[PDB]
């Protein structure tokens, strides 16, 4: 049963001006996300993507079930945003947290565009667990 199998997350956000500050004097439009790598389906072994917005915004536990995995909002400041990734796993691990740091191109910078990749290793997943990695195009290792 002794196995390692390896699968790969992309988070990311943009950032840019808001040509028409909101209701609320917004400056930015940002849009964050969790991904997979091209031809890898995530959504094998993702039960679901959880955003923790800053708590200023109406609702800030953002849950996404399905691709796309993402949040697209309007601010004025950057925050730490905790990212909570679950498995559709049986047993331990049942989910990843990443701290994600959303920061906003200020003083007329051109917009962001970022890329964080990830790896998360899965010692002796079970059988069950195992298929779901491999179908979301995981690697044995
Ligand atoms: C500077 C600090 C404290 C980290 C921070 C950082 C960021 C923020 C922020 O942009 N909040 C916010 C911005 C837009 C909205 C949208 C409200 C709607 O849909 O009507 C709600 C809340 C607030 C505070």
């Amino acid at each position: 049963n002794q196995c390692t199998v390896q699968v790969r997350l992309e988070l990311g956000h943009r950032a840019q001006l808001r040509k028409k500050p909101t209701t609320e004097g917004f400056t930015h439009d940002w849009m964050v996300f969790v991904r997979g790598p091209e031809q890898c389906d995530i959504q094998h072994f993702v039960e679901k993507v959880v955003f923790w917005l800053h708590d200023s915004f109406p609702k800030p536990r953002r849950v996404c079930k399905e691709p796309p995995y993402k949040v697209e909002e309007s601010g004025y400041a950057g925050f730490i945003m905790p990212i909570e990734v679950h498995f559709k796993n049986k047993e331990e691990p049942r989910k990843v947290c990443f701290t994600y740091d959303l920061f906003l191109n200020l003083e007329g910078n051109p917009p962001v565009n970022h890329l964080r990749c990830e790896k998360l290793t899965f010692n002796n997943p079970t059988t069950e667990f195992r298929y779901k990695l491999l179908r979301a195009g995981g690697v044995m290792v």
